[PDB]
């Protein structure tokens, strides 16, 4: 079956691991070492297609930069995650967007912008500001909560749909 290589990127603390574990295992893990980087797999049906999601939960700097370049080149779509209560993590999206395009040497890379922790009333990034950024990139924007599961399937399944649209060209 088709496998989709997804990569979850974003500043430390935004909820990359929590989102991935919620997607894969259907529970909220509120404490997971920020320095652990690992891949997870799940076989799902998306729009009638039985497929495999092969998801890299990134954790930032690698032993060697070649390891980062390798996962960006092999990755097919990227969840660019910020936390709605951390403005610096939102600003960091500019860096991730650029770095992925730079490594893949492509202006057309499937991505989805994810604003996580939307169960918290505490918010420094309003939806309008995040929509502005996603509009500038021409990518979807989804607010999520790894805690409540809101938006979680939508974020990952939308990324698969973005990969499909890229492939058909
Ligand atoms: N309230 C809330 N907390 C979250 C959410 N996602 C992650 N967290 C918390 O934010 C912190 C960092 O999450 P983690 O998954 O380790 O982020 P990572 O460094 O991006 O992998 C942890 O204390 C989690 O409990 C969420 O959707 N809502
Ligand atoms: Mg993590």
């Amino acid at each position: 079956m088709t496998e989709y290589k997804l990569v979850v990127v974003g500043a430390c603390g935004v909820g990359k691991s929590a989102l991935t574990i919620q997607l894969i295992q259907n529970h909220f893990v509120d404490e997971y070492d920020p320095t652990i980087e690992d891949s997870y797999r799940k076989q799902v049906v998306i729009d009638g297609e039985t497929c495999l999601l092969d998801i890299l939960d990134t954790a930032g700097q690698e032993e060697y930069s070649a390891m980062r370049d390798q996962y960006m080149r092999t990755g097919e779509g990227f969840l660019c995650v910020f936390a709605i209560n951390n403005t610096k993590s939102f600003e960091d999206i500019h860096h991730y967007r650029e770095q992925i395009k730079r490594v893949k040497d492509s202006e057309d890379v499937p991505m989805v912008l994810v604003g996580n922790k939307c169960d918290l009333p505490s918010r420094t990034v309003d939806t309008k500001q995040a929509q502005d950024l996603a509009r500038s990139y021409g990518i979807p924007f989804i607010e999520t909560s790894a805690k409540t599961r809101q938006g979680v399937d939508d974020a990952f399944y939308t990324l698969v749909r973005e990969i499909r649209k890229h492939k058909e060209k």
